């Protein structure tokens, strides 16, 4: 089931605003997105493309213009990333933006073994 | 398998700089990142974990006392998420945090939903 489909993307124009360009300013995101998945050795950008998308709409509160709906797409970016369980949630609003001092800690620096080793 | 550490996790020692021996009435760091990985169903935000790290080291850059450092520092970490293809370490420079206008182009949020199957 290709699902959500007619209302919500529907409004993907409420976002395009006030008529029709090709977003023809720049070929950007096309070339960005261009071979993408390429091959099995992928995970990391979809994850992130998915971050911007996720400060995109909580940037956007236009409380009766789309709002309700960024909110409803940006929900289901869960199944987009994850959600198996429930503290996927945890970590993405921990994920925002803005390092403060108390929050530039750095001390558990050398963390990253963990990942590549496991043999 | 994994030591090169010797003159470079050394090096930590040194962004502490002048002194006391624990960081901080904390935990933080510790309360932080501790049972995360617990459920390996959960590959992404180990990437934007180290996206902060990008956010530290390309906001330090202590003239040849620390900088070296970072760059050295910086550089492993590539590699610990993705070393995979060449092609990524572009794909960072564009996740530089600060998107200006003329680069938020959001036309295109509507395609990821591809993801959706992938098998």
């Amino acid at each position: 089931q290709g699902q959500f489909f007619r209302e919500i993307e529907n409004l993907k124009e409420y976002f395009n605003a006030s008529s029709p360009d090709v977003a023809k300013g720049g070929p950007l995101f096309s070339e960005i997105l261009k071979n993408w998945k390429d091959e099995s050795d992928k995970k990391i950008i979809q994850s992130q493309i998915v971050s911007f998308y996720f400060k995109l709409f909580e940037n956007l509160k236009d409380n009766q213009v789309i709002q309700r709906s960024m909110d409803i797409i940006k929900q289901d970016m869960f199944q987009k990333f994850l959600n198996g369980s429930s503290e996927k949630l945890e970590d993405f609003k921990k994920l925002i933006q803005i390092p403060v001092d108390d929050l530039q800690i750095q001390r558990k620096a050398i963390n990253e073994l963990i990942k590549v080793m496991n043999d």
